[PDB]
């Protein structure tokens, strides 16, 4: 059950540009009560997907309607949105390409360093876009080991993200994440949270920070649209004491 431009589609023309060069971006969504948490999140942060990737689109009031229609039937589970270029274009060429496509479905802590380190590209940093065949290899080693989720570097050794996740990390009272801005996904809750700590009487800052930095925090917390927060044990050869970072937000992201 996939709804593609407005009907429900089991299939896609191989001509589409995501399955030629995954050429375009996507969202996961949380649909709890027949509710989508976040809607206008999710939404705004298709639109600067698309908005960085050059695809026009103006379909957002129906993109809307649909992901709240299929979160009423759905109920409780996960919405994906996926926007790509549609087909045409000669080559890579973005000429003569369109009009985009929109795909709906719907569906019912420790870290591991990875060896995988993201590549640097500030034109494609912070974007969902489809090109996660990173992430895939991530995973992919992350299976090889008892670690749930993985701590992933950049090409030059900066602390980023996760897998599938952002993290946040606390020493006393200032709060630290990782700049996104030449690798890794700038998250929903990831920006939801930072709303959260702004207010809040914790510090936050946004560094660019090496290994050893980060494992010398007081706690280390993990966040995305599903979980939406998650409380961190151990990095590996470093164990985690308090949690009381994550119990502040994590009322407040459910
Ligand atoms: C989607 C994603 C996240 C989390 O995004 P949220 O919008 O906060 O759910 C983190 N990292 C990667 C690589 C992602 O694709």
């Amino acid at each position: 059950m996939f709804l593609i431009n407005g009907h429900k589609q089991e299939s896609l023309a191989v001509s589409d540009r995501a399955t030629q060069f995954g050429d375009g971006c996507f969202t996961t969504a949380r649909v709890i009560d027949g509710k989508v948490s976040l809607l206008s999140a999710h939404i705004q942060r298709l639109q600067d997907a698309c908005q960085r990737l050059m695809i026009s689109c103006d379909f957002w009031p129906q993109l809307e309607q649909e992901m709240k229609t299929l979160a009423a039937e759905q109920q409780n589970g996960v919405l994906k949105v996926v926007i790509s270029r549609g087909s045409g274009g000669r080559g890579y060429s973005t000429l003569n390409s369109g009009p985009a496509t929109r795909i709906l479905s719907v569906t019912a802590i420790t870290l591991a360093l990875s060896p995988v380190r993201l590549g640097r590209n500030p034109h494609l940093a912070g974007i969902k876009h489809l090109n996660r065949l990173e992430q895939v290899l991530i995973r992919s080693h992350l299976e090889q080991t008892n670690a749930d989720e993985a701590l992933v570097l950049d090409s030059e050794g900066w602390v980023t993200e996760c897998c599938a996740a952002n993290l946040f990390w606390r020493k006393g009272n200032v709060v630290y994440t990782p700049r996104l801005d030449q690798a890794g996904v700038n998250g929903i809750m990831r920006q939801f949270c930072i709303r959260l700590l702004a207010q809040s009487s914790y510090q936050l800052v946004e560094v660019q920070a090496s290994l050893e930095e980060s494992l010398q925090a007081d706690e280390m917390v993990i966040c995305n649209a599903l979980m939406p927060v998650m409380p961190v044990c151990a990095c590996g050869d470093v164990s985690f004491s308090s949690a009381t970072l994550y119990e502040y937000l994590a009322p407040l992201c459910e």
